[PDB]
């Protein structure tokens, strides 16, 4: 019942697995992108998975072949699986949704995050 807050994060050693999770505000398909964000401390943010309303997804490549974005319509959900993690995936991941309109004469691009879950990798 409560939005915009990612959960599932936490600790696990090297090889492990977890599945981060955060629900919409609202109809999740009225999104137009939604992308799972990292930030480690003394680095800088960086898109990790993104999921457009049709179905595409974009992937990093340190994660490619590991970490699954994926969506639930009907909990209105967007998942991150992490697996096989690694020391270098230990950080703080941030949920955002991309909302995009417009007309002949505007444009509109709102982007609503949470407050992210911690991931630590233990070597």
């Amino acid at each position: 019942q409560v939005q915009l807050v990612e959960s599932g994060g936490g600790l696990v050693q090297a090889g492990g697995s977890l599945r981060l999770s955060c629900a919409a505000s609202g109809s999740i398909s009225s999104i137009s992108t939604m992308g799972w964000y990292r930030q480690a401390p003394g680095k800088e943010r960086e898109l990790v998975a993104a999921i457009t309303s049709g179905g595409s997804t974009n992937y990093a490549d340190s994660v490619k072949g590991r970490f699954t974005i994926s969506r639930d319509n009907a909990k209105n959900t967007v998942y991150l699986q992490m697996n096989s993690l690694k020391p270098e995936d230990t950080a703080v991941y941030y949920c955002n949704f991309k909302y995009y309109s417009g007309s002949y004469f505007y444009k509109s691009e709102y982007d609503y995050w949470g407050k992210g879950t911690p991931v630590t990798v233990s070597s």
